[PDB]
């Protein structure tokens, strides 16, 4: 059964004649442009090992340079070989297109093996060398892994996904031999599982760690979040229990009507709202970590102010960002208890009592307390206040945007914004 499912899964993960066509054209051409210049380079991507997922074609070329320091020559070479170009940020590289195919031209040292100068980009060539000879023949196993992860939103080590990188997928296929064996054993991974590829061993450690065979101190699964690891383990246990081709297919967007959402929310009886603001002009890897931090600070504020947040989420559209929240408390009393000093402190007590208040302070369990008034009674009002004077804690660029402008939105108005998918997921809505 399973083998039959994996067989049909291949038709979803293995590229196609018309994209294996573009990659074969752009490659020859790129070599021609690189050779004429007499450049030293090496293709090192998923493309270079035919392990790239269907529809995800892209080429990675690393230019090799000695022991000198400013490879602004790369800026030069790339621009001179790529039909179109862009500078993506020791991180600046050329990204463009050649014969229609996306290409990355990156600056590294033709290092006579492991040492890596201010390593990062310099490791990429060894990663390729280490894999090239071990992955041969299992290309499609890698593809099944990638396709499986992707269909479930966990392929990609970028901050927006915090999932499994392509490289991590190839080390795993190499360690276990195949996609199936990988999932079968991933059913027993724990948050303390250490997969040491170079030593062919699995042990227990401090956190989930997949030792890079090229550099033992590096955790290849550094960006995989604890929760996406958990989801993969659970997915594996589910697939083996009942394999289905559906695990290799994107789930379909819960086409939900605003009136059905209003009904779910009034039925849950919670306060559902979002903070809307202009999306700052920064790259995803910079934006997402700020959206996560801004969402956590606001959640912590809601917890502290006793609005009992249930869950939060965020969304980045083309022009705006949204921080979504759901709280168990829609309204809290205007009066609250303010803690005073122990009865023994004559001086501080006199001070605590000198303040004018609508009600009389009192002693309880040896300490003075006073009833005082809150400056807001709903989580929406609480957040309007917080976002107005504590935007500095919400990330450098996200906070600056909120400082210029933001609005708290709820109800139908909220349902009209492009955040319905996030809302449904946040509340666990099902079809
Ligand atoms: N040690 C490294 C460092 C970087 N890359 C590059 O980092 C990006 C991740 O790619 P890879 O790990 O090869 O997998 P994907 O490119 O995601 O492959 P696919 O989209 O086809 O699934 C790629 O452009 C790849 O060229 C790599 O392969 N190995
Ligand atoms: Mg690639
Ligand atoms: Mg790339």
């Amino acid at each position: 059964k399973v083998e039959e499912i994996l067989e049909k899964a291949l038709e979803l993960v293995i590229p196609d004649e018309e994209e294996v066509r573009k990659g074969r054209e752009a490659e020859e051409e790129l070599r021609r442009r690189l050779d004429e210049l007499g450049v030293e380079y090496v293709f090192v991507g998923s493309y270079a090992r035919n392990t790239w997922l269907k529809g995800s074609l892209e080429i990675d070329v690393f230019l090799l340079f000695p022991e000198e320091f400013s490879k602004e020559e790369l800026r030069e070479r790339g621009l001179e070989i790529g039909k179109a170009v862009l500078d993506s940020y020791e991180h600046p590289y050329v990204h463009g297109v050649v014969k229609g195919v996306e290409v990355d031209v990156v600056p590294c040292y033709k290092l006579k093996e492991p040492k890596n100068i201010k390593s990062a980009v310099d490791r990429t060539p060894f990663h390729h060398k280490w894999l090239e000879g071990r992955i041969k023949g299992k290309e499609n196993e890698v593809r099944l892994l990638k396709g499986f992860l992707k269909a479930n939103g966990i392929y990609g080590a970028e901050y927006k996904v915090r999932g499994f990188s392509g490289y991590l997928c190839e080390l795993l296929i190499v360690f276990y031999g195949s996609f199936l064996e990988t999932v079968k054993n991933a059913r027993r991974w724990t948050r303390r599982t250490v997969i040491d590829v170079a030593k062919g061993e699995v042990r227990k450690g401090e956190e989930f760690f997949v030792v890079d065979p090229v550099d033992e101190k590096r955790n290849v699964a550094a960006n995989l979040s604890l929760d996406n690891l958990a989801r993969f383990v659970h997915l594996c246990r589910e697939f083996m229990e009942a394999p289905s081709l559906g695990f290799f297919k994107p789930k379909h967007p819960l086409e939900i009507e605003p009136e059905r959402l209003r009904k779910i929310v009034e039925e849950r009886g919670t306060a559902v709202f979002a903070v809307k603001f202009r999306k700052p002009d920064i790259v995803d890897d910079n934006l997402y970590p700020q959206l996560e931090r801004a969402s956590r600070k606001i959640f912590e504020f809601l917890e502290r102010e006793n609005f009992m947040p249930l869950r939060s989420a965020f969304k980045a559209s083309e022009e705006f960002c949204y921080l979504l929240f759901e709280c168990q408390i829609k309204e809290i009393s205007r009066v609250f208890r303010r803690m005073g000093p122990q009865f023994e402190d004559e001086r501080n007590v006199k001070k605590f009592l000198s303040r004018n208040r609508a009600f009389r302070p009192f002693i309880e369990n040896g300490r003075w307390w006073a009833f005082e008034m809150r400056k807001f009674t709903t989580p929406e009002e609480g957040v309007r206040s917080y976002a107005s004077t504590h935007w500095h804690t919400l990330g450098k660029n996200v906070g600056e945007s909120i400082r210029e402008y933001f609005e708290i939105i709820s109800g139908e108005k909220l349902f009209k914004e492009p955040v319905t998918a996030e809302l449904c997921e946040m509340m666990g809505v099902k079809d």
